[PDB]
């Protein structure tokens, strides 16, 4: 390793805060030598009181990993009182906003993000390293480019999207980050989350006893072969659910089992309902 700083003031300007959470704060900043942009994670080192050990083991592994969809961890700051870990930043624009603009929107197109997904988290497992934060926030795409790749952009260092043996306070694994991916898929097939009630109570019950559906006339028009991907993702038993390296190889995602219909407007309309808010010329630019 951590750089030390006496005021991290004097190495970035922090700009615009980009997301406010429970023990950190994630900002823009430019490093004032260089003019470079990056998003700085604030961590109180007051948080952390319980395990600063393992926190620094995991940051350690996080500075040497690289990956296609991952966030790049850039450089670790320490002030007195401060945890600064500054990453990527990526400005090509949020999940949801992409596909409720998008017009045109198939199984396909969220086969190919969710391959993304399993793909960067796999490898994370394969480092020893589980997120316990996958979430459509923290899914970013790297640039403005229609094709452009998505990438995990923030790190869980520390209830709608928590594997029930997590609300059950069984102990976490892998396994709570593949049933994030589950439900992940689901909201990208239909534009809401799984679970959901006005009474928190009975919310809780619901998620905990894995109680979802793929209501009609929403999931419909849905392929069997994807409601099957999720159904094994979103298991209840962590014994049973499947692990990244499985779903990757599951037909909606490795086959041609997704699907080409438009199913932007039901997915869209559903998003509004629940989040809150190259042209080439024919035988011109076309023969490129
Ligand atoms: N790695 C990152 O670049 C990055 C990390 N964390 C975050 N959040 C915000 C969403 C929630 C998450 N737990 C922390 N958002 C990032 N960036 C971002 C977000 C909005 C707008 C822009 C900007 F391009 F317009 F500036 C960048």
């Amino acid at each position: 390793w951590k750089k030390q700083a006496e005021d991290i003031k004097k190495i970035f300007e922090f700009k615009e805060t980009l997301g406010t959470g429970a023990f950190s704060e994630v900002v823009l900043a430019e490093e004032k030598a260089t003019g470079k942009l990056f998003a700085v994670k604030c961590i109180p080192k007051k948080a952390l009181k319980g395990k600063e050990s393992s926190i620094e083991n995991e940051i350690a592994v996080l500075r040497k990993i690289k990956h296609e969809n991952i966030v790049a961890l850039e450089d670790i700051y320490e002030s007195p009182n401060h945890l600064y870990l500054v990453m990527q930043l990526v400005s090509g624009g949020e999940l949801f906003d992409r596909i409720v603009e998008k017009g045109f929107y198939t199984e396909k197109d969220a086969s190919t993000l969710i391959r993304q997904v399993l793909d960067a988290v796999y490898y994370l497992h394969r480092m020893g390293i589980v997120h316990r934060d996958l979430k459509p926030e923290n899914l970013l795409y790297y640039s403005q480019d229609e094709e452009s790749k998505i990438m995990i952009s923030d790190f869980g260092l520390s209830p709608g999207y928590v594997a029930p043996e997590v609300l059950a306070q069984k102990p976490y694994s892998k396994a709570v980050d593949c049933w994030s991916i589950g439900v992940i898929a689901y909201i990208l097939l239909c534009g809401y989350p799984p679970f959901y009630d006005e009474n928190d109570s009975k919310l809780f019950e619901q998620i905990l006893k894995a109680e979802y559906e793929f209501d009609s006339p929403y999931w419909d028009d849905i392929s069997d072969s994807a409601k099957d991907f999720i159904r094994n993702l979103m298991e209840k038993d962590p014994n049973k659910r499947y692990t990244c390296e499985q779903a990757a190889r599951h037909p909606w995602i490795a086959g041609d089992t997704a699907l080409n219909k438009n199913i932007h407007e039901s997915v869209s309309a559903q998003i509004r309902k629940n989040f809150a808010k190259m042209r080439k010329l024919h035988l011109g630019s076309s023969l490129d």
